[PDB]
């Protein structure tokens, strides 16, 4: 059985956020259903996800595709504003990130962060976690759909990891 272990942020510290954006895409995402977003469903307490599901309403999707390996849903608690949540392996995520939340601020994410960044995910990789990295992106609505090109200048949020 595959297990949600760890939700963190980007230094590996536990996160509420990580793991409420986590599943917010795994539980509106319909574009490649799997083990792992089973795990983050599994694995959030129900008064969460009960609040997550009722306040954070669907508004679109950009589905899994297998050669940009990532996904993402937009949901919005009121009309004026969109959260885009994107999560994928670590580099296909790292590809469209320029921030990171770092400390409640959200900054570049620089080389002296990709570095933390680098330690921490390479650290998980050897003790042998799955690692899926999270990103969001917080916009005005619109009135059109959302596209690949959308996934780009996320805030990297940190990471959730999963053991068999």
């Amino acid at each position: 059985m595959i297990v949600l272990e760890n939700h963190t942020d980007i230094s590996g510290k536990t996160s509420e956020r990580v793991l409420h954006s986590a599943w917010l895409n795994s539980h509106y995402q319909t574009g490649l259903k799997n083990l792992l977003d089973t795990a983050v469903l599994e694995g959030t307490d129900e008064e969460s996800a009960r609040s997550l599901a009722s306040r954070w309403q669907k508004i679109d999707e950009i589905p899994f595709d297998f050669e940009r390996r990532r996904m993402s849903v937009v949901v919005a608690e009121n009309t004026e504003h969109h959260q885009l949540v994107c999560k994928g392996a670590l580099q296909e995520i790292l590809n469209v990130c320029s921030q990171v939340r770092h400390n409640g601020e959200i900054v570049p994410l620089d080389d002296i962060m990709l570095r933390k960044i680098k330690r921490v995910t390479d650290t998980l990789n050897r003790q042998g976690l799955r690692v899926v990295a999270v990103a969001t992106k917080y916009l005005p609505a619109r009135e059109g759909d959302y596209q690949r090109a959308d996934e780009s200048d996320l805030i990297l949020e940190g990471y959730i990891a999963f053991l068999d």
